[PDB]
């Protein structure tokens, strides 16, 4: 793994999940969200066979998925950590800007920002931790 | 550059300001700091000789030595950015964390936080934009 | 580009030739050659793209595709250079071994030996030199 | 590690032996040769910190020690394996060529040759295969 490991952004709590692989590019982004993040999935490519990692997460809120087109990459993942309920620090919201569009936010942006803008490199893959919500995130990133 | 670079975090105005080499190691952070972030200025190391970037910005605030002993690297960045005075954004505070300690917070503490935590990699230079203060603040990161 | 790029094994004559991408996967090669490597043509994967590299060098020779499989890579690169008629020194014979299968030897295995054989890595691209024939020959490779 | 590993040129006796280590700098080589390479041994920088590979190998042949000044880089090496005494295959010479001087060759040239040519990028460390000799030789890459 030649990859930088950002990581991580939000609470101890939940469970650490994490890829088995080597990923040299992200294809598709599937988050379940409503009043905080519940769940990622996500597929990418190694070897030039396409991967799918997750689901990490709960079954709450709605669904939305994210395809990349071919030539699409993100720029940019912005979001906000803090408490949900009786949960003391979890992910809140996301937002993922591509060099063609925002998508998201997803969930609700309350709490405490984070912010990843990418001069120069990657995003190909995440982790966190999960238990029914996503507890906590990261990213990993490929220089480019 | 097999390096990922991360950043701007801050505003559009000073001048940019970026290193001309290939470093593989951060030795020492000058830090110049009041009631924001005044100037940067750092020491890396290229093929075994050491180069000296910076000072960038200007010689207001107060001065302090960041010197990393051997075996010692930065595991996070920390700061905040907003509005100082006439300035709409610019970089108001920084906080370096090494395996070993924490410097900073330098500057205040006032604005949006930024964090960047290092699961797995190497902080080993800075670029920024710069004018008599620290406008914006980016990131060089290398695989570990 | 986070690449490696090793080079050039051959002579000092035809023209430079090389990426200007930064390729993350190599999915295709067409190799022209007869008693010595006439031309190198390659696809790699950029962001989700195909793009096609060359064709670099001559006419000559018989034609050879290699289009590789998902979950198939390259694992060593061998070849030869030496002396044909009036060039000094080009590029005699190229085999491209996969962890699947042996492509070649193409071209004659007559003169100079070299060999590439890659513990861990991905090769995905090349330059080199060519005129009417392959002159020199060079590969990039990414951390795997 | 996001170093590209090459390797290995020569046979497979002996026994292996690596790094355990993330490299970012070679700063000194150690090699025993006389007829063949006898042993290798090597120091790297991590994190600013000197750790020594080695001794790999064994104790006969002539001790040679190159010691890379700062702003000093190795841009090729070249050797040759091949059969020596009851020995199937083994490294029998080695050349280091930095940026600023040849070193070796080391051993004597006889066998098969094989050469590395670095046109973009830093030689950090080795490994290989020893017993009484050094069976066989591979090197770590990282990207400049
Ligand atoms: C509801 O509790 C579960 O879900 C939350 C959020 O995922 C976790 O913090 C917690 O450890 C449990 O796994
Ligand atoms: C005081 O004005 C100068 O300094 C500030 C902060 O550095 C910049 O925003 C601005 O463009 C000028 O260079
Ligand atoms: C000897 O001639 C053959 O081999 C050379 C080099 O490969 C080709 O250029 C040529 O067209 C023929 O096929
Ligand atoms: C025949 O001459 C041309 O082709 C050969 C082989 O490619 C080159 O060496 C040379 O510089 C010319 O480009
Ligand atoms: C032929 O003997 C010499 O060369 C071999 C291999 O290099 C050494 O092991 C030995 O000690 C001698 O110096
Ligand atoms: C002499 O026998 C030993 O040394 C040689 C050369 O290193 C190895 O091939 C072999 O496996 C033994 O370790």
């Amino acid at each position: 793994s030649g990859l930088v490991k950002l990581g991580l952004w939000g609470g101890n709590e939940g469970t650490l999940q994490d890829i088995d692989g080597h990923p040299t590019r992200l294809t598709k982004i599937v988050i379940r969200s409503a009043h905080a993040i519940d769940a990622l999935q996500f597929d990418y490519v190694e070897d030039g066979k396409t991967f799918a990692a997750g689901q990490w997460g709960g079954n709450g809120g709605k669904s939305d998925t994210i395809e990349f087109q071919p030539g699409e990459y993100l720029i940019a993942i912005k979001g906000t950590t803090g408490a949900l309920g009786a949960v003391t620090n979890l992910v809140r919201s996301l937002t993922f800007i591509s060099n063609m569009r925002t998508y998201g936010p997803f969930g609700l942006e309350h709490g405490t920002p984070f912010s990843v803008p990418v001069a120069s490199g990657r995003i190909v893959a995440f982790y966190g931790r999960f238990g029914s919500l996503v507890d906590a995130f990261g990213i990993y990133l490929m220089p480019y």
